[PDB]
């Protein structure tokens, strides 16, 4: 999943109606409402929104036909592999009735419109390992660490040395089959 680098905001016009959609990366709720309330305009037409959390996730048409709003702006979230994002997109009636399937096209097409325009960065949930490596294996555990540019705790015992390591969890199968190979397996998985 990839996830916002930074606020964005994107305006259209569409059939004199004013959409303005604010986007922005939230990683919890809190953040989510926060930002929410922070940057609705308490006099537009309506203020719609999405926002996706891992599995948590909320859609409101705030006052707009039910499911003309809300999952629009969500689907627009999930069709471009987003997730820790919230998306408002505030509305000014223009005087033109755009219709249920144009406000699903309205609502839905400025949010993804300004999820596309925004910089976006993969979203990594970082995961730690800890392992025990005879003192034979040290020197061969060092270049590797060096060599995938990694850096650990390590505790110097009796046994060996244990590291404890923190990366992010798409690399871990990556590095534990590398540290596996270049032991030879002589390594005690904790």
């Amino acid at each position: 999943s990839l996830t916002l680098a930074d606020k964005v905001v994107y305006e259209e016009e569409i059939q004199k109606s004013r959409f303005i959609a604010k986007a922005a990366p939230v990683a919890s709720e809190e953040e989510a409402l926060a930002f929410l309330a922070e940057n609705r305009e308490p006099e537009a037409t309506h203020n719609g929104h999405a926002y996706k959390i891992g599995l948590l996730y909320r859609f409101s048409d705030d006052g707009e036909p039910s499911g003309t709003a809300g999952r629009p702006i969500l689907h627009a979230i999930e069709a471009q592999g987003l997730d820790r994002v919230a998306v408002l997109v505030v509305r000014y009636f223009g005087g033109v009735k755009l219709g249920a399937g144009g406000l699903v096209r309205a609502y839905g097409g400025v949010a993804a419109e300004a999820l596309r325009r925004a910089p976006k960065v993969p979203l990594v949930e970082r995961v730690g390992l800890a392992f025990l490596v005879p003192f034979a294996e040290v020197g061969r555990v060092y270049a590797l660490l060096e060599a995938r540019a990694l850096k650990a705790e390590e505790t110097y015992t009796p046994e060996g040395v244990r590291f404890a390591l923190l990366l992010p969890k798409p690399e871990r199968e990556g590095f534990l089959r590398a540290l596996l190979d270049a032991t030879r397996g002589q390594v005690a998985l904790e």
